[PDB]
């Protein structure tokens, strides 16, 4: 009844709208097979795929801590520090996964029809799933820490080529290991919700799974924001020292309310680009805040000269139109400050080198005006499912576990720009990394999954 899969290539049932419980031995000698109704059937099949699933992913953990985290020879190619960011408290979290994985066990064998699994679910969601903040918290710095040693350490490169050949890995790549809590944790509140669904016909049972069901969504929350926290305070400390506002009115970057949406370095257009020349092109860093645009020059790749900055309350950006009849200017766009840093007006004229770079400023500088565009006619938007996960590379971009569903609302130069079906995150992403769901079966189903999941 347990032989292994690994967890990363593993799609769950209960996340939509080849073992089975139906097919399980003591159910087949129990007989009560065909004194059941149609639904306590689903119910139970649900409940042995929550624990089915969570086998899988217990054994794809202990894979990544005895191949790699346990290697003597990868370690070899690091710093102390290295390896614990790299690592985080992927312990933890799996011995968490453990004592999770018994109290299902216990209940399954104890009854052929288990009562309920709700209350296991409410309770390891409030008093034992900490780790798992702390691992999805510190996403930035192990990716970071991967990037790096990816980057700069040829044994490092080496002796993870030569782990991962080894047979338990399954030919998977470290990082398939370590996004591994993530996507669970974030499946787990969509398998909790196929369980209310399917324990609908009984009243006091769908009480606890509603319970469970709010727990673990909570549980998925404060990951979520653990993770925003630790990247947005890194940031805001960060640029605060990088950016230099001697020659503006002086602006305090530090609030526990700010972090960046999005930067880049855009090039300087003139009134008249008629004469421009595409070499020594001036040029112009933007740094937008959730609500304030800064106008920088870059000095140094850590030093920043602050030209200007305006509230994004009285930030209006608009396309800019190719003159009329030549090679002119590629991927134009204005910006107004509308009540800039003296009170006045004024005009920026940038180009990007992109389709999708222009698209993401324009879509970043409306971040306040286009709040009412993506609540209003939810079940309109095209949906689509990521293929490949996704860690997000700007402030701009979404990471993507596997399977999300991804409500879209642009779609530019191999870019989409999309709100995820669970949480209401938004952010950019690569289009190679999704497929449309076409059936409206589906999209329709995954509406009402969202209004039921959200608060």
């Amino acid at each position: 009844k347990d032989d292994p899969q690994l967890y990363q290539e593993i799609r769950e049932r209960g996340l939509n709208t080849q073992l089975t419980w139906s097919q399980l031995p003591e159910v087949l000698e129990s007989g009560v097979l065909d004194t059941l109704s149609t639904e306590e059937r689903k119910r139970q099949e649900a409940i042995f795929e929550i624990l089915t699933s969570e086998f899988s992913y217990l054994h794809s953990l202990s894979i990544l801590v005895t191949e790699f985290l346990q290697s003597r020879e990868l370690r070899a190619t690091m710093t102390q520090t290295e390896h614990h960011h790299l690592f985080s408290n992927i312990l933890d979290v799996m011995s968490a996964s453990q004592k999770f994985f018994e109290a299902l066990e216990q209940r399954h064998k104890a009854q052929v029809c288990v009562e309920d699994i709700s209350d296991i679910l409410e309770d390891h969601a409030q008093h034992h799933f900490h780790p798992y903040i702390a691992y999805c918290s510190n996403e930035v710095y192990q990716q970071r820490t991967l990037q790096k040693l990816s980057n700069s350490n040829a044994a490092f490169r080496d002796v993870l080529k030569e782990i991962e050949k080894r047979p338990a890995c399954g030919g998977l790549p470290m990082i398939s290991f370590l996004i591994l809590p993530m996507q669970r944790v974030t499946r787990l509140p969509l398998l909790t919700d196929t369980l209310c669904l399917k324990t609908q016909g009984h009243p006091e049972r769908y009480k606890a799974a509603s319970q469970a069901l709010k727990a673990i969504s909570k549980l998925v929350k404060q990951c979520n924001e653990g993770a925003h926290k630790m990247e947005r305070t890194e940031q805001i400390y960060t640029l605060n020292m990088q950016l230099d506002f001697g020659k503006v009115k002086s602006l305090p970057l530090i609030s526990a309310s700010r972090w960046l949406l999005k930067r880049g370095e855009l090039f300087l257009l003139e009134e008249s680009s008629i004469f421009r020349k595409i070499a020594s092109r001036p040029t112009c860093y933007l740094f937008l805040f959730n609500d304030v645009l800064v106008v920088t020059k870059k000095k140094s790749e850590e030093s920043y000269l602050v030209q200007d900055y305006a509230q994004l309350d009285h930030v209006q950006v608009r396309k800019l139109e190719p003159s009329e009849p030549s090679s002119s200017v590629p991927y134009p766009f204005q910006v107004n400050l509308l009540h800039n840093s003296e009170g006045r007006q004024e005009q920026i004229l940038l180009s990007s080198d992109s389709a999708s770079d222009r698209a993401r400023w324009i879509t970043a500088l409306t971040y306040k005006e286009r709040q009412w565009q993506g609540i209003t006619n939810k079940g309109e938007l095209p949906q689509v499912e990521v293929t490949k996960a996704y860690f997000a590379k700007q402030a701009d971009e979404i990471t993507l576990q596997q399977a999300d569903i991804v409500l879209v609302l642009q779609e530019e130069d191999g870019w989409l720009h999309g709100e995820r079906l669970r949480d209401g995150e938004t952010g950019w992403f690569p289009e190679s990394f999704a497929h449309s769901i076409t059936s409206r079966v589906a999209v329709e189903g995954n509406v009402r999954r969202m209004e039921r999941l959200r608060v």
